[PDB]
C-alpha cells in the first residue's frame, strides 16, 4: 500500500504510532512525506535515523525548516532555541544524517499512481516539465560540495513571478521559495511571501496557490504540507493539504492512497 503523511516536525512518537495503526510494513508498503521532518518537536534526531533507515520504502521531498536545518548545520543561519535542533546538531552520526538529508529531492511524481508531491506545492505558473527541470537544478545545488553557499543564496523574498528568463540567484530564490513556502498567489499567479493565515482569514486579492487552475493540477493530483493553518481542509478535488498541525498540537495525518483513507494519529502535546 502507498501511505502520504504531512509534516512531522520531530512528532517521533506520533509518526511510529500512527504507521503502527496502519501496519506500515517496509517491502510490501511505500511511505510519502511532505517534508518539514525536524523542528518545533522534541525528536528530530529519531524522525532523521527513522525515515533515512527506510531506504526505498519511503519517498521524500524536502521541506522548508529541513532547508533551515541543513543551514544552521553548514554555519549560514542561526539556531533559534524553540525549533530544538540541538540534540540532533550535536549527534555523532549528524554528519551522516545531514548529507544524506541534503541529496532527497524536491519533487515526487509516481506516473501510474498520476500524483505529484511537494512540500508547498506547484506554483500554477509551472507546467511539469519546468517543474521538473527547477527541481533537478536545486537538488543539484543541494547535493554538491558547495550547498552552503546555495543555502545562503537561497534566503529573500524576491523574484515571486515566474519566467523562463530568470536567472542565477533569483532563479534559485523563486525556485526555493515555491517549492518550500508558497501559500498564497495574486490572480496572476505571483507568489505573496508574507501572508500565512487560513484562505478565509487572508486578505484579497490573495487566494490559495490551489485556486487558481495551472497545468500540473489539471493533469495529476497534488499532495502536500506546509500549510498547518489550512488545517488540511477546503482544498478542490485532486488536491491532499496533509499538513494538519502535529507539531502545533493538532493531529499528524497519514492518507492511504489505494482507497483515499485517513488515519490520524492525536498529537501527545
Ligand atoms: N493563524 C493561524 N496561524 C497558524 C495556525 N497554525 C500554525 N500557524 C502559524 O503558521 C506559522 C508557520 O507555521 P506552519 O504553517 O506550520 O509552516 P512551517 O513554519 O513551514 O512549518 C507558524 O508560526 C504558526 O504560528 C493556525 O491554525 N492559525
Ligand atoms: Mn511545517
Ligand atoms: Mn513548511
Amino acid at each position: 500500500a502507498t501511505y502520504l503523511i504531512g509534516d512531522v516536525h520531530g512528532c517521533y512518537d506520533e509518526l511510529i504510532a500512527l504507521l503502527h495503526k496502519v501496519e506500515f510494513t517496509p517491502g510490501k508498503d511505500t511511505l510519502w512525506l511532505t517534508g518539514d521532518l525536524v523542528a518545533r518537536g522534541p525528536g528530530s534526531l529519531d524522525v532523521l535515523r527513522y525515515v533515512k533507515s527506510l531506504g526505498d520504502s519511503v519517498r521524500l521531498v524536502l521541506g522548508n525548516h529541513d532547508l533551515h536545518l541543513l543551514a544552521v548545520f553548514a554555519g549560514i543561519s542561526r539556531n533559534k532555541p524553540k525549533d530544538r535542533l540541538t540534540p540532533l546538531l550535536e549527534a555523532p552520526d549528524a554528519d551522516e544524517l545531514l548529507n544524506w538529508l541534503r541529496r532527497q529531492p524536491l519533487l515526487q511524481i509516481d506516473e501510474e499512481k498520476k500524483l505529484v508531491m511537494a512540500h508547498a506545492g506547484i506554483t500554477p505558473q509551472w507546467d511539469l516539465q519546468t517543474a521538473k527541470e527547477c527541481a533537478r537544478d536545486v537538488e543539484a545545488v543541494l547535493s554538491s560540495d558547495s550547498y552552503p553557499f546555495f543555502l545562503d543564496a537561497m534566503y529573500g523574498d524576491m523574484p515571486n513571478n515566474w519566467s523562463p528568463e530568470l536567472r542565477g540567484l533569483g532563479r534559485l530564490r523563486f525556485i526555493t521559495n515555491a517549492f518550500t513556502r508558497m501559500r498564497f498567489c495574486f490572480p496572476n499567479g505571483q507568489l505573496d511571501m508574507y501572508s500565512k493565515e487560513s484562505p478565509e482569514e487572508a486578505p484579497a486579492p490573495l487566494k490559495p496557490w490551489f485556486a487558481i487552475p495551472g497545468p500540473v493540477a489539471e493533469e495529476y493530483s497534488i499532495a502536500f504540507g506546509h500549510w498547518a493553518s489550512l488545517e488540511g481542509k477546503g482544498t478542490p478535488e485532486g488536491i491532499y493539504a496533509l499538513d494538519t498541525g502535529c507539531c502545533w498540537g493538532g493531529t499528524l495525518t497519514c492518507l492511504r492512497w489505494e482507497d483515499k483513507q485517513y488515519f490520524v494519529q492525536p498529537s501527545n502535546r
